[PDB]
């Protein structure tokens, strides 16, 4: 059995062409445990790119081909054997049509909306129940996933359901806004920045940030907290970070092009420092899981169960970390303990990690 497709009963809250939003749905009413995953794929941040990303990538602006059911893979996955601690919990994916990294409040830029009517909608659905809502996502999703989870907790705090522990996990969604590589004029999505990106998103999506983290940097300058380092200090809520080393959209944004030829040596430099940076943005984050890989996204992946950091795999790494946070209470000193944490790799190249992906 799938998840199954419903359509955001609040016609005012769309997708980018204004085709309604929705979210697909499997049950499972034996279980308080709920997992919401952002789905992930880029952004578009001017008309003329965003023109293009229609006739492209039609499919992230637009619910219309949407099928009607989707059969949950790694972690919304069922199976036991997919996902082996959290398979019986109640599966939600939200498909990214709003191209706004789920920032967003001619096209229509709704993404921060489209979060809290799903949200607000699975209250009637048996979310109201809950004792545990994971709000997960990859790549853009990711990001969503900083960007979202602090107003989800609030938003059910003020609705009345405080005693939903709400985190975060966010996968592929932890970017440096270091130099390229090679700089490009901002043309296209992939001839931009990420700095510049973001910022003309934001003024163009009227997209919204944290509100802690807001404050912390100059006004007008919110593009920042699209940037994971900058945003995980402010961030109220538990958030597990997983992110590969070597994202392959990381050396995208970075105009970094492999052809799987031997690297020039700027080239090898360049590799060599974002391993390097990465892995000193995570140093103060226990919740990491990242391999030295080169990849691109993970936890709906069926092999999800199969990379390994320091003999530990992402779904123990996870269940531990979500467990003893359950259990957790303001009088504990240390509620991570006993889990393995800051589960980054140290060795300097893509795949020299074993337990990589093809
Ligand atoms: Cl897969």
């Amino acid at each position: 059995e799938d998840l199954r497709l419903h359509l955001l009963l609040n016609t005012s809250v769309t997708c980018n062409d204004g085709s309604p939003a929705g979210y697909y749905l499997k049950e499972s009413r034996g279980s308080r445990r709920w997992l919401l995953f952002l789905e992930g794929g880029w952004y578009c941040f001017n008309r003329e790119n965003c023109d293009s990303r229609y006739d492209t990538m039609r499919r992230l602006m637009s619910s219309r081909d949407w099928p009607r059911t989707r059969t949950g893979t790694g972690i919304l996955s069922s199976q036991p054997e997919e996902n082996p601690y959290w398979w019986n919990a109640n599966m939600v994916f939200i498909p990214y049509c709003s191209s706004d990294v789920w920032s967003g409040a001619e096209y229509a830029f709704m993404g921060a909306l489209i979060i809290q009517e799903v949200v607000r909608e699975l209250l009637g659905r048996g979310l109201s129940g809950a004792k545990v809502l994971l709000l997960a996502g990859s790549s853009a999703g990711g990001t969503g996933v900083l960007l979202n989870v602090d107003r989800v907790a609030e938003q059910l705090e003020k609705l009345g359901y405080p005693a939903i522990q709400v985190r975060g996990l966010a996968d592929s969604g932890w970017f440096l806004d270091n130099k390229q590589y090679r700089h490009t004029d901002c043309v296209d999505t992939i001839t931009c920045a990420p700095t510049e990106a973001i910022r003309r998103g934001i003024r163009y999506w009227n997209g919204v940030v944290p509100e802690r983290c807001r404050r912390q940097f100059q006004e007008g300058e919110e593009w920042n907290c699209f940037f994971g380092y900058k945003v995980y200090p402010t961030l109220r809520s538990p958030v597990f970070v997983v992110q590969w080393l070597f994202d392959e959209a990381q050396l995208t944004v970075d105009n970094v092009h492999l052809t799987g030829q031997p690297v020039q040596e700027g080239l090898r430099l360049y590799i060599q420092n974002l391993g390097r940076e990465l892995r000193h943005t995570l140093k103060d984050v226990p919740a990491s899981f990242a391999p030295a890989c080169l990849s691109h996204e993970i936890i709906i992946r069926s092999h999800w169960t199969d990379v390994q950091v320091k003999g530990t795999s992402l779904p123990r790494a996870l269940h531990c970390w979500d467990r003893s946070l359950h259990d957790s209470h303001k009088a504990s000193k240390t509620p991570l303990k006993g889990c393995p944490v800051h589960l980054v790799d140290s060795c300097p190249w893509p795949h020299c990690n074993p337990s990589c992906p093809t």
